[PDB]
């Protein structure tokens, strides 16, 4: 059947979690995800699609001495943010802004415990930077940067090969937001998407051209 869930080191205390799905339409998707450790803590930077994979991404990290301190949803999406339920019922705490809090009680599902606003947040200060460049594949995507590493966790807002579903995207929006993510993070010296492989800076040009380009078409 599907595959099983992917742990892998990307950095000194940064891992790729990888969970699929099979999503009526487009078949088997991959989701990349982070966890990021911080001495001997852990912070989920998306969860799985599943609480299933979640419950084994947690396991995962607490059976290596890692204590989860919180989880972070990049957008409202399920890909994002289907583990939240499992993780509140843990009391393990989990963030999303408030835009996307409500947009997944719009949609009557399980809010995060924690919300942010404004375009700039730290879930931890100097380490773990949450930032919102602006509406695209949805209106509240935000983007993870690791100033420590320079890796930029991009999300689905990352569509380098082309923009995917439309269907909650801003498509008017989107080349502004990817242009002020350029200019912002053009010196990440690595992009993790979440649905496409690891690339350097070059992945935030592309996400521009695609953006640019489905803008014309739209016209
Ligand atoms: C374009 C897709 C295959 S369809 C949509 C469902 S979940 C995920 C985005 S959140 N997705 C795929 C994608 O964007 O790669
Ligand atoms: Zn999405
Ligand atoms: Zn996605």
């Amino acid at each position: 059947s599907l595959p099983d869930l992917k742990i892998e080191k990307l950095d000194e205390g940064v891992y790729v979690h990888t969970s699929f799905e099979e999503v009526n339409g487009w078949g088997v998707v991959p989701k990349h995800g982070l966890v990021v450790l911080v001495n001997a803590e852990a912070y989920l930077i998306d969860t799985p699609f599943t609480a299933k994979d979640t419950e084994k991404l947690v396991t995962w990290f607490v059976e290596r001495g890692y204590k989860i301190k919180g989880s972070i949803s990049s957008h409202f999406h399920s890909d994002s943010t289907g583990g939240i339920e499992w993780l509140n019922s843990r009391s393990i705490p989990t963030y999303a802004s408030e835009l996307t809090n409500e947009l997944l009680k719009k949609d009557g599902k399980v809010q995060a415990t924690n919300s942010f606003s404004g375009v700039n947040y730290w879930l931890v200060k100097n380490k773990i930077e949450v930032f919102y460049p602006g509406p695209g594949h949805t209106p509240d995507n935000v983007v993870v940067w690791l100033p420590e590493r320079k890796i930029l966790f991009g999300g689905c807002f990352i569509k380098p090969y082309g923009l995917g579903n439309l269907g909650d995207a801003n498509i008017e929006a989107w080349p502004k937001s990817a242009k002020l993510l350029k200019s912002k993070y053009g010196k990440a010296k690595l992009v993790v998407p979440s649905h496409s492989e690891v690339g350097d800076a070059s992945l935030l040009k592309l996400t521009l051209e695609q953006a640019v380009k489905g803008l014309n078409e739209s016209k």
